[PDB]
């Protein structure tokens, strides 16, 4: 029993974290085989921020300008290339701790673990979601750039996020591991801001199922709803539309608990309209939306990772 | 910016997790140097649960009854001893991934990371606190026993918890790594239950300081209070008494923010008496008590671990 915001074990990623320095700029890099991946603006000074031409900045650099440290070991850069907003530094040593891995670009609403790092050394691990507005509500300070987000399946690490920027509301923007930003954000100094966000409906429903699995039913009711009438209410409360695809994905949780998806939707509707009346669900006085249906199944079934 | 329930990076612990099997009972063990630590009731069958005499059960066992697996490698047990409620299995191989480590028995109100494991393989990592009633609000299923809780300082892993039992309210009971239970709990089948719990006042105050650091002040007020008058209110709301020791420990956060501790106490008093009025603090509609003052400083200052 119990239900926690659970991160993936981070050891496979810890062994990949390094420090990259360019002039006075130091940030984190990801060392996989003989390549180190990091944000391209490591090559930026403070002056090259208004509208930096990164191709022009990069052609002016030499391999020996890049100082890459793994622990107390300096790694020599022997090639470099820019891919979108990521710099790929070819180094003279392959990382002996390279896990099985892939690079994935995730959809909004998906969750992942962040290994927050400073100066190439891990500080902490936490779970978050890609918001519908393509920000993440992270915990990142100066020096955190190049920290990565990931999922693990069996023994395979799927990297999905590299950290780049903090927006004026205190939320975070970054790229996939091929250097493409999530959302409309850019790595130049402009008036960018997070767009209006929405609540991840399919995840709220997943978490209500988690609550039932863990022995709590106070919020259930005898009613059902149509998908259309539910979405009319969701829309009013700034919830994402629930698709038939979302309904299918919730099938296993609905089967495990015996509560039809549209029945759980009628519970959520009632919760939106009436509030919790001073009660809590899984220790929360708010409706939690950073657990996917898969997160719930994994934690309530005890899936492990080799 | 941002503030997350952040766990320690778990890689140093992952490399220590093994599987221990005795007859039909399998649970997790912690492999440090040439010793594997696990709950002593691995030697129990279902029948030896009413009032098992563990010394009597253990003298009847042979080394070859214990099957210890690290990954795909079987480790041969060559000695054993019982220490309180932990079994120490001497094995023929020293763990080459043994970190710098120590065993600590923590006080209620302290936090730690749990690496939840099944069949010797890690499933997830999450942060929790030792409650005042010496339970933890974990997330643990059948097979989770022997999973450990820990903190990291610099490069040193301080193990403070090994998992043993789930209580009827769905919360969890376990031992330090020398086999002494936290709280009054025992590893025999009886009517044990969690005692009434209280909220960890010093941690709530720490989290209010975290909120201020992160740019939120809506709950502050112009008032101060005496320690005594605050504790009269805390007592009414089932909060732990705040000691002068707690006040001193909050000194750094008070200095960083310019808000005297007793001033923050008057804010907490007002929050207890009037509620949040539909507002949130650091994304929560409840007063959070599973961040210590040290957790706040570490996360808002970016401390790392070698
Ligand atoms: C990351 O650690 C980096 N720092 C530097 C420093 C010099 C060169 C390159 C980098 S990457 C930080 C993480 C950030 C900082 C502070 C608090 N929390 C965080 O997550 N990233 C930045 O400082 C980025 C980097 C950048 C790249 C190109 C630019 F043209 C401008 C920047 C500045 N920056 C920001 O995050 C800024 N935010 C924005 O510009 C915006 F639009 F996203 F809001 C800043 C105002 C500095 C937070
Ligand atoms: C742990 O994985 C272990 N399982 C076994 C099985 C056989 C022998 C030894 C062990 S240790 C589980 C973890 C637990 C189970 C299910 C859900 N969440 C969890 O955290 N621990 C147990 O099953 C313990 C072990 C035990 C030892 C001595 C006993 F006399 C009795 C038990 C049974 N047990 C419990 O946790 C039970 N709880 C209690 O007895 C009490 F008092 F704490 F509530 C149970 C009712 C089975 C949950
Ligand atoms: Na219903
Ligand atoms: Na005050």
């Amino acid at each position: 029993s119990g239900f926690r915001k659970m991160a993936f074990p981070s050891g496979k990623v810890e062994g990949c974290m390094v420090q990259v320095t360019c002039g006075t700029t130091t940030l984190n890099g990801l060392w996989l085989d003989d390549v180190v991946y990091c944000p391209r603006h490591v090559i930026c000074t403070s002056e090259d921020m208004l509208n930096p031409n990164y191709e022009d900045l990069l052609i002016r650099k030499s391999n020996h300008n890049f100082l890459v440290q793994a622990g107390n070991v300096q790694l020599r850069v022997i090639g470099h290339s820019m891919q979108n907003c990521v710099l790929k530094l070819k180094v003279d040593t392959a990382n002996p701790k390279t896990p099985k891995y892939k690079f994935v670009r995730i959809q909004p609403g998906q969750t992942f673990s962040v290994l927050a790092c400073y100066n190439g050394s891990p500080s902490g691990v936490y779970q978050c979601a890609m918001r519908p507005n393509f920000t993440i509500k992270g915990s990142f300070l100066n020096g955190s750039c190049g920290s990565v987000g990931f999922n693990i399946d069996y023994d395979c690490v799927s990297f999905c996020y590299m950290h780049h920027m903090e927006l004026p509301t205190g939320v975070h923007a970054g790229t996939d591991l091929e250097g493409n930003f999530y959302g409309p954000f850019v790595d130049r100094q402009t008036a960018q801001a997070a767009g209006t966000d929405t609540t991840i409906t399919v995840n709220v429903l997943a978490w209500l199922y988690a609550a039932v699995i863990n022995g709590d039913r106070w919020f259930l009711n005898r009613f059902t709803t149509t998908l259309n009438d539910f979405n009319l209410v969701a829309m009013k409360y700034n919830y994402e539309p629930l698709t038939q695809d979302h309904v299918d994905i919730l099938g296993p949780l609905s089967a495990q608990t015996g509560i039809a998806v549209l029945d759980m939707c009628a519970s959520l509707k009632e919760l939106l309209q009436n509030g919790m009346n001073g009660r809590t669900i899984l220790g929360s006085a708010l409706l939690e939306d950073e657990f996917t249906p898969f997160d719930v199944v994994r934690q309530c079934s005890g899936v492990t990772f080799q």
